[PDB]
């Protein structure tokens, strides 16, 4: 099954992942309601996720997408927050579990703070299980930093609800715009198009 390999804080790989997590924090339109109020995280640990079966499905799909995109799979490393991270690291992403702006897909953010708004559910739900606080500064949260095969992407500023990527395409990118999205989002419609590469355990920090 799945093996988690702990990254040391002195490793350049650990440092690269933390830097991407910290530097992509942005100012949210809800004032912190969903994800909590913070300017930085406290990273507890970063683990590499190893799953032979998930890797095989991912690599198989990556080759199909590369062939349909002029031999370029076009991967991006993107964040994913979910109260179901334990199932994802064992079973992978599953599009069958997909109100989304781009329809029935699997969603990722390039801004870690956007994925953080989803760690405890839509709008943060009732927050951490122990204290029922969306802004809990004690409980450890988890998010994934994933390899996402975008292939030939379809870029949009406004909502476009679909069941699958458009013909010939492999993903949908929602870009920010005035009167549109605040931050980008990336959507795939096949679970095998993402690999949950890193598992980050963290706390948000009180300003
Ligand atoms: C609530 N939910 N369930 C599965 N995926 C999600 C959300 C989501 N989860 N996780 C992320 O990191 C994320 C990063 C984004 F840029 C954008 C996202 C998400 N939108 C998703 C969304 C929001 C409302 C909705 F009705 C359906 C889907
Ligand atoms: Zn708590």
């Amino acid at each position: 099954g799945t093996i988690l390999l702990d990254l040391a804080p002195e490793d350049k790989e650990y440092q690269s992942v933390e830097e991407e997590m910290q530097s992509t924090i942005r100012e949210h339109r809800d004032g912190g309601n969903a994800g909590g109020i913070f300017n930085r995280y406290n990273v507890i640990r970063i683990q590499k996720v190893v799953n032979k079966k998930l890797r095989e499905r991912f690599c198989h799909r990556q080759k199909e997408v590369s062939e349909e995109n002029h031999n370029h799979h076009n991967e991006r490393m993107l964040f994913h927050g979910s109260p179901f991270i334990n199932a994802i690291i064992h079973k992978g992403f599953d599009e069958r579990h997909a109100g989304g702006m781009f329809g029935a897909g699997i969603y990722f953010a390039e801004n870690s703070s956007k994925s953080n708004q989803y760690v405890y559910g839509i709008g943060g739900g009732t927050g951490c299980p122990t204290h029922k606080d969306r802004s809990c500064y004690i409980c450890h949260r988890q998010m994934l930093f994933c390899r996402v095969t975008l292939g030939k992407s379809f870029l949009q500023f406004s909502t476009m609800k679909m069941a699958h990527a458009p013909p010939g395409h492999h993903s949908v990118i929602g870009r920010p715009s005035v009167n549109g999205l605040a931050y980008a989002e990336y959507v795939i419609y096949r679970g095998e198009q993402a690999y949950p590469e890193y598992l980050i355990t963290y706390q948000i920090m009180k300003p």
